């Protein structure tokens, strides 16, 4: 759940996960998916898209479990669907850290509409 | 749908919805609700209620379609739900607008831990 998420990211950026990713570029936050804005964004467009392919769970409010293992989110097997979902989380997370440096502030609040439309996942 | 409620927060508070509701207090943005913070917490308390209330649709996805009439919210739905809905966030927009007046950024990415439980809906 973004519980889980939130604190994914936190873990592997450092970042408060809501202040800098809860609403950035036209991907990471609310609203469905838009042309990602650069790479942080991206990471946002392919979790969403990650979310996607998720069926039998909820990725907003299940909770699941994972743990952190030698600094690695390490999902816990939970069930088919919350381990993907796990795995689009970690994947987001370690995502999100590896384009930590190219992360643009003004992108932080980015209004949703100026988005272009998305291309289907 | 988020859609039209980030519209109408930004319509009624003249403010990005994202920016100053998006992780505010305990139950703006946030997952869940919580022992509302302040006035403006209280809204997105009101709003999650008003949320739970709902029965045949989807508050986060269903797009419903209002208009901006004498500079005000006019929801234009007849469906019960998305009447509903459309009411639900035309409430907590201008109920976040009637209290920017106590609007606090310390509540801006108000830590979750701090949060007391909220009453039941
Ligand atoms: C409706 C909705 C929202 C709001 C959303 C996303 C999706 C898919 C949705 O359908 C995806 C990503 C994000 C961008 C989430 C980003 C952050 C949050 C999950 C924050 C979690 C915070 C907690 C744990 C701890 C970290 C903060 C430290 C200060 C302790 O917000
Ligand atoms: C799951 C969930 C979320 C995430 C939530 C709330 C509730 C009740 C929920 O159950 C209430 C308020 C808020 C904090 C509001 C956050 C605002 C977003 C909806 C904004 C997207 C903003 C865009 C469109 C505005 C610009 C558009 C122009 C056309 C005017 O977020």
């Amino acid at each position: 759940s973004l519980f889980e998420l939130g604190k994914m990211i936190l873990q592997e950026t450092g970042k408060n996960p809501a202040k800098s990713y809860g609403a950035y570029g036209c991907n990471c936050g609310v609203l469905g998916r838009g042309k990602p804005k650069d790479a942080t964004d991206r990471c946002c467009y392919v979790h969403k898209c990650c979310y996607k392919k998720l069926t039998g769970c909820d990725p907003k409010k299940d909770r699941y479990s994972y743990s952190w293992k030698d600094k690695t989110i390490v999902c816990g097997e939970n069930n088919p669907c919350l381990k993907e979902l796990c795995e689009c989380d970690k994947a987001v997370a370690i995502c999100l850290r590896e384009n930590l440096g190219t992360y643009n502030k003004k992108y932080r609040y980015h209004l949703k509409p100026f988005c272009k439309k998305a291309d289907p996942c």
